[PDB]
DNA sequence: CCAGGGCTGATCGTGCAAAAGTCGTGCCAGCCGTCT
C-alpha cells in the first residue's frame, strides 16, 4: 500500500504506461507474469507489485528457482515438523508457508529443473501442503508473481518447461520495454549513475557531459540493458579522471585490446 | 530518571544404529540295537 522508496526514474512515455498497468495488478491476487530481457528491472517492479498490494504488510521473500538443491527439493519448498535433533522444540520453515501472509516471488522461471516444475505444479493448484511425516494438511494463501527473459513457447515447443503449468500461472503478463526502446530517459540514469559514482570514488565533483558523448552512447543499437548502460558510466567516469575538465570519452566495451 | 541494547549464563534434552550375539532347523558322522 504504501509506495516504498524505490528508483523507478520513469519518463520514457512507455515505462509511464507499464507503471500504470502493474499498479492496476497491485490490489489483485491473480497470478502475474513479468516478461523482459536481460536487466531491465524486473526485480523493482516485482517489489512494486508486492509492496503496493494489500498483503504489502506480510513477508516479501524471493526464492531462486535455480538455486534450490535436487534432493533437498521436498523439504525446502515444505519443511519438516520434526526437529533436527532428538526433543527438539522448533522445526525449520519450508520456501512455502514462510510465504503465507504475503507474495512469494519467482525468478529464473525458465532454468528451473522438471522436478521443480512437476513439484510446484502439483502445490499451486491445491494448496494442501503437508511437510515429510504426518498425515495433517495445512492451507496455504499465497500470491505467485514470476519475471523471466527466456521465452517459454519455445521452452514448451522443445518440450524442457511443462506448459501445464505455464498455463495455470499466465493469467496475464506485462511487457517491459528494453532499454533502446525507451530511448528517452538515457540522459537522466547517465546523470543519476554518475552522481551515484561521484560519492562511491568520493570524487568531489561531476564534471558534465560532453556533446561527443552524448552522441556517442545515445547512437548505440544497446543490447545491453539499463545495468549494461550503469557499468558503461561507470567505467567512463573513472577512467575519465579529477573532474578538472568536461567527461569526454566512453569506452563502450573494455575488450578491444588497443 | 526512564527506556533501549548487549551479554552472559541458565535451560533444554533418555534415542539411532551398527555389530555382536542368539535363535531355530538342517546335514552328516559315529555308536548302538536287532534280524538274518
Ligand atoms: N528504473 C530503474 N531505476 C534504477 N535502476 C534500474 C532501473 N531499471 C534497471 N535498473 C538497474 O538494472 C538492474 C536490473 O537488475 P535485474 O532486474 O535483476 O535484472 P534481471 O531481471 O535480468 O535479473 C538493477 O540492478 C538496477 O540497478
Amino acid at each position: 500500500m504504501a509506495e516504498y522508496k524505490d528508483n523507478l526514474l520513469g519518463e520514457a512515455n512507455s515505462f509511464l504506461e507499464v507503471l500504470e498497468q502493474v499498479s492496476h495488478l497491485a490490489p489483485l491476487d491473480k497470478p502475474v507474469l513479468i516478461i523482459g530481457e536481460r536487466g531491465t528491472g524486473k526485480e523493482l517492479i516485482a517489489s512494486r507489485l508486492h509492496y503496493l498490494s494489500s498483503r504489502w504488510q506480510g513477508p516479501f521473500i524471493s526464492l531462486n528457482c535455480a538455486a534450490l538443491n535436487e534432493n533437498l527439493l521436498d523439504s525446502e519448498l515444505f519443511g519438516h515438523e520434526a526437529g533436527a535433533f532428538t526433543g527438539a522444540q522448533k522445526r525449520h520453515p519450508g520456501r512455502f508457508e514462510r510465504a503465507d501472509g504475503g507474495t512469494l516471488f519467482l525468478d529464473e522461471l525458465a532454468t528451473a529443473p522438471m522436478m521443480v516444475q512437476e513439484k510446484l505444479l502439483r502445490v499451486i493448484e491445491y494448496g494442501e501442503l503437508e511437510r515429510v511425516g504426518g498425515s495433517q494438511p495445512l492451507q496455504v494463501n499465497v500470491r505467485l508473481v514470476c519475471a523471466t527473459n527466456a521465452d517459454l513457447p519455445a521452452m514448451v515447443n522443445e518440450g524442457t518447461f511443462r506448459a501445464d503449468l505455464l498455463d495455470r500461472l499466465a493469467f496475464d503478463v506485462v511487457q517491459l520495454p528494453p532499454l533502446r526502446e525507451r530511448e528517452s530517459d538515457i540522459m537522466l540514469m547517465a546523470e543519476y549513475f554518475a552522481i551515484q559514482m561521484c560519492r562511491e570514488i568520493k570524487l568531489p565533483l561531476f564534471p558534465g557531459f560532453t556533446e561527443r558523448a552524448r552522441e556517442t552512447l545515445l547512437n548505440y543499437r544497446w543490447p545491453g540493458n539499463i545495468r549494461e548502460l550503469k557499468n558503461v558510466v561507470e567505467r567512463s567516469v573513472y577512467r575519465h579522471g579529477t573532474s578538472d575538465y568536461p567527461l569526454d570519452d566512453i569506452i563502450i566495451d573494455p575488450f578491444k585490446r588497443r
